[PDB]
């Protein structure tokens, strides 16, 4: 059956008595269609209709199946393999073109920069009574926690983005440190990112700074501005006699990239802090994690060893050692009353994921839907991670491996916190799905990129819808009805794999039981 | 501080000022009282009184640390393992009169079986606004099921145990088959457990009945009553095509007894029977799983390999199989409206545990909590599951293989069905904790001995007390109060690793959370 469209969305191209072959339910022939958005397949063949509707933006590679003409055993088809955990696969007729036809179809406009094509977002004309590109507010946000305030000053050194430019226009720091002084920091700090406000206690002051590592390098060299400002920051803190300064990877990697030019502060140059080592490991390991984890859950899940399957691909294991990062860096902010620095390599993927589950776990304000897309806006798109990088939008280039799950495993972590809350969050699951599935689909501007000058200069808030719009509009359907009965308190979910779950909601979805 | 007595119990022994070493919290000395039903331990050094309660009855073993020459910081005293999951260790001081003491009158009390003494349960004299004795019926639950009938007499042969010396008094059998050819067909059946009505279907007239293997043997023969027997099952559900008979045990197994003498009923002598193995283990195979549990639970759970390890003991495999068992049979009577059989080596282990899960699911009755007493009280008890040889009371012998927690086993499997229809019972966990709780404890003398011919030849009804007389005096303690929600319809859980959970409450409760 025909698809429905979307305002911008043109068939592309069409094939009927396609056959799709159904891990759950068994074959159904139906008609194949390929939108400049999405991949749809209808079948007239069953009673309850069976749709298979996919974005294009969710198709990792396409792989023909068979061979030529004829040859192969009962399967001229072709497949897709699925950054969502599905992959699907379609047969084709041995009278006809079609098997080429889709094939060339989607491998075009599945990944239309690889081909000079634009991505739907550019394409899209629905509007929306709000405007989610207005939604987060530096200034207001800052205001929301009290800043400019005695101890911490706003600084307009980087609107052009010239101190760095991975990082937002606008940047906090403290009120003492001038700007001729910022300068000197960013060059001790890879890539410029020298540590800089994100969340600040109501009543303690103790701050949540992120940075990325101090590039100390083989000779272990070292910097007086770089101390004394990580100085100044601690002195912002006046009832406080330290600061601790996490570094999300591991002990031995920290060390691997010191020898690399990076590098981490020591006990003697940094007199008044404490560095810990959260164990997280980098891009390459989650993406393989990932891997491996789809592997055992689609489509058919083999029950003898699940257990030992699931562990072996030590998904929850790093999940786990993100949420207890998260839970030490926000103990020592609300427990300890003492300020922390967070930072890793680059300090855009997993310190992101750090400072947003702290946030969360402090601040009931980010719990909110409002809140929530604030803290997305906030830490993970202006903070510079790199979401087009990352998720690689319509990029033929599926081995490409700076492709890492990170923010898919931050949104996990939320899940997690959601579960062990079931009122504390005013969004509901959904919510987060949906979230994931526009990370993917490219229907909106909002994961593109890899930095906020970078969607400047694109002119992505006059050019593409923001996910914001369509879903402040439909709020319905993303509410958690049992929102209230926690309250405006700090959250402690547990880290350990007798209180974390698979987010079966998520990563098998698929399987219609 | 000292216990709080029990009506009837008495200080055996007493020591003051002697340490307990916490696996969770450090030590803590206090004073360690040794009764005729408890070992009590309480120290008023800690802001919340520490207090160790624990039955004699779940002390499987006592063995001294210490005795030469051993002079440090804890490693003098005695260690106790209990079968609740935990292992006690006092440290007891050296010298001062009390060299040998204590040890001593643990060893006394902790197996009176062995010893020559009386269990707590006749020296206990609480009393109860109701008797538990009275709670169960025979005649008023068939009575509940519409039996006796045109189809089902109940038959009085058993009244002096002459038929079978573990089965009950009254026997359900088919109408038409007198008393004399129940005696033919009890030689056929392993001691004499001959096939007998255990549950029937209100609408359907569905049966379901229990026995023990049948007498084959090498010699492939057979009884021409028995084939009968089974033919009036069928005949009595209006001939029904055909009668499914559910061997619990795995294909080779029922083989196996087969050259010993016993074995299962073949396709040709029972024409119209399909039989099925369950694929469930034996004691041995059980108590192993348990044993290997208990080893990653306590005291300290190693993370890293929590899901493995776990996988390792096979628990939850077991749970699989006994609940994936009962489903087969609960559904070919309520969907095939076929009248089923199950069995076992003995008929007494996990014919039991089948019988009883299975109407569970099927009888909404069992799902009230005095349904549920009459239930243990009928399927286990009056059946004869061998609780003392199982459980093995006051013995010394920690080391006999003829103990299994296969009844433990089944309330795990019914705490699962709590977990997955969290409205459908009416009762809580709690309750299913306190009836393991005293299936160790021998405060009453309702899991005593091993058959109902016993507890007469005993006169427990009147020389014990009967747990539910406690637990029917606290039902607030003991109801769900979500119970009532869904209607009284039938039950089917999900017999998969991926549904099936760790009775954390029962296997890992000890721990400060």
């Amino acid at each position: 059956e025909e698809p429905p469209l979307l305002p911008g969305e043109n068939i592309k191209d069409m094939a009927k008595d396609v056959t799709y072959i159904c891990p759950f339910t068994g074959a159904v022939r139906g008609t194949l269609t390929v939108t400049n958005y999405r991949l749809y397949f209808k079948s007239m063949e069953r009673d309850p209709p069976f749709v298979l509707d996919a974005s294009l933006g969710v198709i990792n590679r396409v792989e023909k199946i068979g061979g030529a003409s004829s040859r192969g055993e009962n399967s001229y088809g072709l497949e897709t393999v699925c950054k969502d955990i599905r992959n699907l696969r379609f047969a084709h007729k041995p009278e006809g073109r079609t098997r080429r036809s889709i094939f060339e179809n989607l491998m075009k406009y599945a990944f239309p920069v690889s081909n000079n094509l634009p991505l739907f977002a550019f394409e899209y004309k629905e509007v929306f009574p709000e405007n989610g590109w207005k939604l987060y507010d530096p200034l207001l946000e800052y205001r929301r926690q009290g800043i400019p305030n005695e101890s911490w000053r706003i600084t307009k050194i980087n609107e052009r983005y010239e101190l760095c430019d991975t990082y937002p226009a606008l940047l906090v720091v403290p009120a003492n440190i001038p700007d001729e002084e910022l300068k000197r920091v960013a060059s001790f700090r890879s890539r410029g990112r020298i540590p800089v406000l994100s969340w600040i206690h109501p009543e303690s002051q103790a701050t949540i700074t992120r940075c990325s590592q101090p590039m100390v390098g083989v000779s272990g060299k070292r910097s007086k501005e770089d101390e004394k400002y990580l100085q100044a920051i601690m002195d912002s803190n006046a009832q406080s006699h330290k600061i601790f300064i996490f570094d999300a990877r591991p002990s031995v990697n920290a060390v691997a990239n010191k020898a690399k030019g990076g590098g981490y502060e020591s006990e003697d140059a940094y007199q008044n802090a404490e560095l810990v080592f959260l164990d997280i490991h980098n891009i390459h390991v989650m993406r393989e994690s990932l891997r491996k984890l789809k592997e055992i859950v689609y489509p058919n899940i083999e029950e003898t060893h699940w257990l030992s399957n699931l562990e072996s691909t030590h998904w929850l294991e790093h999940i786990k050692l993100i949420l207890a990062g998260a839970l030490r860096i926000a103990d020592k902010v609300e427990s300890g009353k003492t300020s922390v620095v967070v930072h890793s390599s680059d300090g855009w993927d997993r310190t992101a994921q750090l400072t947003s589950l702290a946030m969360l776990m402090l601040d009931g304000y980010y719990r909110t839907i409002r809140g929530f897309e604030v803290l997305v806006e906030k830490e993970w798109l202006s903070f510079g991670h790199r979401f087009q990088l990352r998720v690689g939008h319509g990029d033929k280039n599926h081995a490409d491996a700076d492709r890492s799950p990170v923010f898919l495993q931050f949104i996990d972590c939320v899940w997690q916190m959601t579960r062990q809350f079931p009122t504390a969050f005013e969004f509901n699951e959904y919510f987060l799905i949906t979230i994931l599935d526009h990370l993917y689909s490219c229907l909106f501007g909002t994961f593109l990129c890899n930095s906020e000058q970078q969607r400047g200069k694109e002119n992505l808030p006059k050019r593409t819808v923001s996910l914001w719009s369509y879903i402040n509009s439909q709020l319905e359907d993303f509410t958690n009805p049992l929102y209230g009965s926690y309250s405006n308190h700090v959250l402690y979910p547990v880290a350990s794999m007798r209180h974390l779950e698979l987010w079966v909601g998520y990563y098998i979805r698929w399987n219609p039981r």
